[PDB]
């Protein structure tokens, strides 16, 4: 009296994983239908998805792989099913037709339904709704919500999507925490006080002028004293208009406080003025003092600020750091480009990918919008949500969101843009969009 | 004794239009199944697509509209089909299930296949393959190629996607032919010789410096004499380092030829020197002189260059100007942002959009690649094809193509990128990629 669940393994592996996890204990056999490789008809193989599905569902011998040789031909689909589908006399047959192409599902459904139509065998069809997180049974008016029922971690999620070599950091392994061992908290807290005091616009403006004019230029500018001295002497040619004078005389007190939270040996300032090295300073001395500090103030601080805000607002939500959220996600897949996500969040089985920038130039921001939209789609299916955080004003943020929404067919439940008016409250604004 | 063709009207109207065009004369009745508006379940209507499909196929009284109240629930689909579908005793029912969602098509197919299996009416099922342009019949081993059989023009293609306010240009109505009256031919030819002499890179590098540093700044820089004079005087202070000096003293000979092709009252030069207007020159004199010239030289020329190379290679082909190719396509959809394609080509029913830039900056090229890939899928379905033309070198060009094809799931024949080395014979390369 065995009961069989049938899944169709296409290219989006997450729904089948959620449906298999929910129903694993109620079925004796699992039939995993997948597309074989066939270079003549240009049919790509989904066998590796099928293997990763069996592996992470822990199905073992209960799993029967059913290869289809030509998923574009109706007759070859039926002949392959008739030859290979398990012949046991089942008391229930459950086809979940969420995965696979339209053509496959149509004839996989019709074949199985008719096969048991006259054996008084309970037949069931279902699909997983990606907009509601519900398992919609075919002839039932009610659908069960799986959002708070199925939980998945970042390692498993990337595994079923065939990614290996997974690396991410969290609160304790964050890289710049190691570059400022005894200072990072003091530095993070000054910046956080500033942003939470609505100083984001003022910081970003100062960061462009005079900060970047002083500290960004040619390659290895901050690693060679001679380069940096020639850079500084040429800036002194602007006289009263020079970024040096701006730094010394027009830096707001909150930025002075941020500068002075760094250790003395890693400060861009020498007292209440710019530190300008002399000729005796070796390249090691210039690098040790300025390089890491400049890298952080040039934009890495915003990645930590937003992540620390999220982690705070998740303190009462039972998401585990290093499993359901993290920062700096890197992964790779065979014959595939390098995968990168600034911050990731998993809410149930909803992947939340966040891409961050302090910029307000539209071309840059729109590029990062396309990127994060496609990235989260690659490891989270249709259930996923992409969030882009920029330094644009309220109007420009809404236009970019509207433009990207209609251009990629993304609803707001699937793609949100935030701006500089949201930085002080980015923790609660992100969590509101996710846990709605 | 009639034969009825059944179509499913989702949001991708092109395949239904192609299949209907191919099968219209061989069928006597037509059932267009669509999603009706249902606000309780947030189900939008696809009737506007169905109505346009009936219009541009000229079905009239032979067309039967079949609304579906809940395309997400199998019971509702079956009951709406059992009630609304024609009850007449047909000799052949042909369901083409290319349109619609996967869940609808499952239950529409099984319902109809089992209705006419019991009644012993010939039932035919087919789908349209976007990869190979073939109508695949369910239990026939042969697919009919429609690649060289079905045709569509750009008005009908946009009209079935619900686009109105359609505007585009062709060889005779190109806008800049009027702004530089009686001289545009000389300007094009002068620019064409430069590119075909492989001076495109030198040209682009002179546009960045000094051209753009002189003519791009304030929003109305070229429309108010005081703004442009202020701007020139600020740069002129850069003795031995001014863009004005570089313009006057380091401009290659071939660019002087380009600048001197413009009419007298449209020239940026005053002899061998930059034209610096004095205070008595009016805003309308400055704007009349440089504004159109600057927009054309700043990048519009490249759109015309490529377009004219394509038109030269498309002579005596099935493509016709204003029907199957044009330049500067603008269309507007209700409650939607404006649609824009630099160049469009329709080969059969394959929409080929082209986005152009002379930039070699990867960030800007990657953005334009994203945009054109999504745009052709908006008005061209999975049959469409996107081409990006950059000023990048050979290796970065092929890297960007590989990178963007993966992120967007595009075949190497459905997203093509060209670079600076391709400029001279761009028309030959484009027509090779198009007709292959």
């Amino acid at each position: 009296n065995e009961k069989v669940l049938v899944l169709i393994v296409g290219t989006n592996p997450l729904p089948n994983y959620v449906v298999g996890s929910h129903l694993k204990e109620k079925y004796d056999k699992f039939v995993l239908i997948y597309s074989e490789k066939n270079d003549k008809i240009n049919q790509n193989s989904t066998y590796d998805y099928a293997k990763k599905l069996k592996e992470h569902l822990n199905l073992n011998d209960k799993c029967i792989f059913l290869p289809l040789s030509d998923v574009s031909n109706s007759e070859k689909i039926i002949n392959d099913l008739r030859e290979k589908f398990p012949s046991e006399d089942f008391v229930e047959v459950h086809l979940n037709y969420t995965g696979g192409t339209k053509t496959m599902v149509v004839h996989i459904y019709n074949f199985l339904k008719e096969k048991f139509k006259n054996n008084k065998i309970k037949f069931e069809g279902s699909y997983l709704d990606a907009r509601d997180y519900k398992l919609v049974y075919d002839y039932s008016e009610e659908a069960i919500s799986l959002k708070d029922t199925i939980k998945i971690d970042i390692n498993t999620l990337l595994s079923i999507h065939l990614y290996e070599d997974i690396h991410f950091e969290f609160y304790d392994t964050y890289s710049y925490k190691q570059k400022f061992v005894d200072s990072f908290d003091k530095i993070s807290q000054e910046i956080e006080k500033a942003i939470k005091d609505d100083k984001g616009e003022d910081f970003v403006k100062w960061l462009e002028d005079p900060f970047r004019k002083i500290f960004k230029g040619e390659n290895k500018l901050l690693e060679k004293t001679a380069k940096f001295k020639k850079h500084i002497e040429k800036l002194l040619k602007d006289n009263d208009s020079s970024p040096i004078v701006k730094f010394n005389e027009k830096t707001p007190q909150f930025i002075w406080d941020i500068l002075n939270a760094f250790p003395e040996g890693k400060k861009l300032n020498d007292g209440q003025k710019l530190w300008i090295p002399d000729d005796k300073i070796t390249n090691d001395n210039l690098s040790s003092r300025v390089k890491d500090t400049v890298e952080f103030l040039n934009g890495k601080w915003f990645e930590w600020y937003v992540y620390s805000q999220i982690k705070s607002e998740l303190l009462d939500r039972k998401l585990k750091e290093g499993e359901h959220f993290g920062i700096s996600l890197k992964a790779q897949k065979k014959d595939s480009p390098y995968f990168e996500l600034d911050i990731f969040l998993i809410n149930g089985y909803q992947l939340i990918g966040i891409s961050l920038t302090t910029s307000s130039t539209r071309e840059l921001c729109k590029l990062k919008g396309f990127e994060v939209i496609h990235r989260v789609r690659q490891i989270g299916g249709d259930e996923s949500k992409a969030i882009l955080i920029t330094g644009m004003d309220k109007s420009k943020t809404e236009d970019l969101q509207k433009d990207l929404a209609y251009e990629t067919g993304s609803t707001q439940k699937r793609f949100v843009v935030f701006g500089i008016d949201d930085w002080a409250d980015i923790g609660s604004k992100i969590c509101e969009e996710v846990f709605k």
